[PDB]
């Protein structure tokens, strides 16, 4: 069923809350036993948001391999994403270790460091060229190379150095800075442009490791970004684009991380983005 019509049918009937609860009821439940070990309590931002054991990213260290991060592998779309929480004061070194070890080119940040008067994630990248950051626990150095500030997003060029081998890599930081404190954006135009610019960078392409995507918990805004990208890629690839079922794509993605799309309003915004995105493509 053409989703644009499914959209108007749900809106006229005001059933967004009902569709959303149906997804919550049918979603996968897999064990998260490593996330709940007492040694990992200060590595989790939220007690109710954990990576499944089968899809968790493992750090390459014998001490403690745990980070709150999941690999979302989309087989038909041929895209992979790592979805993770906003880094904590004691996990900023783990975060950059993961980027290094997974060979990522891009980090996508969908939150501000402070929102609604509270800290939503650590200040985990340098703000000035001449004041670099050293992570002694993981033996990494991170330098700000350049910054491009636009009305709806900022793009930064970072240099990550493995101090053990003296190898360096260029990481691109894509920071969406205008998601409102309350609700979802009124139009998806600025969110779609932002996705286009991440795609244009190479960060989502198969010659690199998976993109790292985060917000505060790594399930809500983060869910919206990967769901929109995968649905638009499938519309490009298939003979019948009408066949793309956003609810079925979301349940596939929920096999790899719990809770993706946190509200009925985020579900409606994801439909609008794919639809308004489908409009521009034709
Ligand atoms: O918002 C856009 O279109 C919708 C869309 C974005 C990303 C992936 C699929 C569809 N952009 C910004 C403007 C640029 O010219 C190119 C398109």
């Amino acid at each position: 069923m053409e989703m644009e019509k499914e959209f108007e049918q749900i809106d006229k009937s005001g059933s967004w809350a009902a569709i959303y609860q149906d997804i919550r009821h049918e979603a996968s439940d897999f064990p998260s036993r490593v996330a709940k070990l007492p040694k990992n309590k200060n590595r989790n931002r939220y007690r109710d948001v954990s990576p499944f054991d089968h899809s968790r990213i493992k750090l390459h260290q014998e001490d403690n391999d745990y980070i709150n991060a999941s690999l979302i592998k989309m087989e038909e779309a041929q895209r992979s994403y790592i979805l993770t929480q906003g880094p904590l004061p004691n996990t900023v070194g783990h975060f950059w270790e993961m980027v290094w070890e997974q060979k990522s080119r891009g980090v996508v940040m969908l939150n501000r460091v402070m929102e609604k008067g509270s800290l939503k994630c650590a200040q985990y990248w340098p703000q000035k060229e001449e004041k670099e950051m050293i992570f002694e626990d993981t033996n990494l150095k991170l330098t700000l190379i350049s910054e491009d500030i636009k009305s709806y997003y900022t793009v930064r060029q970072l240099e990550l150095e493995n101090l053990t081998t003296q190898e360096t890599r260029e990481i691109l930081h894509f920071h969406y800075t205008t998601w409102p404190d309350f609700g979802v954006p009124e139009s998806p135009a600025s969110f779609l442009n932002f996705l286009f610019k991440v795609r244009e960078s190479g960060s989502l392409s198969p010659e690199h490791g998976p993109v790292v995507v985060h917000c505060s918990a790594g399930i809500g805004r983060s869910g919206t970004f990967c769901l929109a990208d995968t649905c638009l890629l499938l519309m490009d690839k298939r003979k019948d684009p009408s066949s793309v079922d956003i609810k079925k794509v979301l349940l596939e993605m929920r096999k790899f991380r719990m809770g993706l799309i946190q509200t009925a309003d985020q579900l409606r915004f994801s439909y609008l983005a794919v639809i308004e995105g489908a409009k521009f493509i034709m």
